[PDB]
């Protein structure tokens, strides 16, 4: 995959499963244009978002939907999304994995960029 | 302060000093409206961003300048900013400390929300 | 302070208050010798642990009690402590701040070392 | 695997490759008994540490060797290891992935515990 997203639930110690992930690319008018979307697997992973061709240099926002994810724990999070922004491909084509460890009022995200 | 931003450099183990920070509030047309800015102190802190009356309910983005911060380490970071989005107040006044532990390809960020 | 410990609750977005912190130093027999202890303040901070003289070079472990800290959330954590080990003082006095942002199955720690 | 360790280099945005990892299990005299070891793969992963039956209930320490890992950056880290302690395998069998995002003066670790 040119772009993979992996989401972990840092409260329960488990993959974040079936969580909506929307990816955007900064457009000509400075707004965020919808780029790719999916839901995380049983493993907290979202593969197949994009193709090498579609995935040109630019600024991308990964939006993880955290709104009702910790409803059952009875806490409303700091925000309805966990967002990670990265600047891409900005020296030829590379594979990205965006790994996010999520808690309601914290998060740790790491971009692993390969090739 | 109604809003304080604290920035640590996780690579060198030191406050991130003289780092530019921009705060935005989500406006009616879905643009980010400039809200406050400044540079971090010797302790990595940015105090005095806003007043309790100016700190109205809304969605806020904190944008920490990272572009050339690790230039001396010879590393280009994942993005020119580290960004944190939070949804504010909703319940009477609250004070927010946004704490960010930064490396070129990872960051951890926590919103501490009190009274 | 020569050594300060600050603990944040990353699930609720608040300082972790009145949490027991024990500090140990690696002894002659490779065991952990009790060094200092206290409880975090209302700000999640623990000051006054040690003195510049007592705080010699060596290997130190900060043990944060997390056993029953999230009991009210109904999750048992990955372990009864959050532990940070650091190697100290290679030169003369350094002041350490150990910042720990804690979730039941994740934690981010950072050591800020200042001269 | 009953136990997998995955290590990422948060400074360079890469897997931490060929990094030594030591696992210990807490023994009755309060000593850490060596349990398993190895070095991370090209993906930053260390698989094959243990078997379901060897991975008995107990307290485990994972020790990732960081001493010289950022030597090329010219930084000496906060400690010669990044360490994670976890209390294991209550409630029948569970598989653990210990995921560590490392920088010289910070790390984020997560235990992902699943029931197979
Ligand atoms: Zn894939
Ligand atoms: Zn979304
Ligand atoms: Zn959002
Ligand atoms: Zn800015
Ligand atoms: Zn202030
Ligand atoms: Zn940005
Ligand atoms: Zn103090
Ligand atoms: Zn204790
Ligand atoms: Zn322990
Ligand atoms: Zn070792
Ligand atoms: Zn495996
Ligand atoms: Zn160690």
């Amino acid at each position: 995959c040119p772009l993979m997203v992996k989401v972990l639930d840092a409260v329960r110690g488990s993959p974040a499963i079936n969580v909506a992930v929307h990816v955007f690319r900064k457009a000509a008018d400075d707004t965020w244009e919808p780029f790719a979307s999916g839901k995380t697997s049983e493993s907290g992973e979202l593969h197949g978002l994009t193709t090498e061709e579609e995935f040109v240099e630019g600024i991308y926002k990964v939006e993880i939907d955290t709104k009702s994810y910790w409803k059952a724990l009875g806490i409303s999070p700091m925000h309805e999304h966990a967002e990670v922004v990265f600047t891409a491909n900005d020296s030829g084509p590379r594979r990205y994995t965006i790994a996010a460890m999520l808690s309601p009022y914290s998060y740790s995200t790491t971009a692993v960029v390969t090739n």
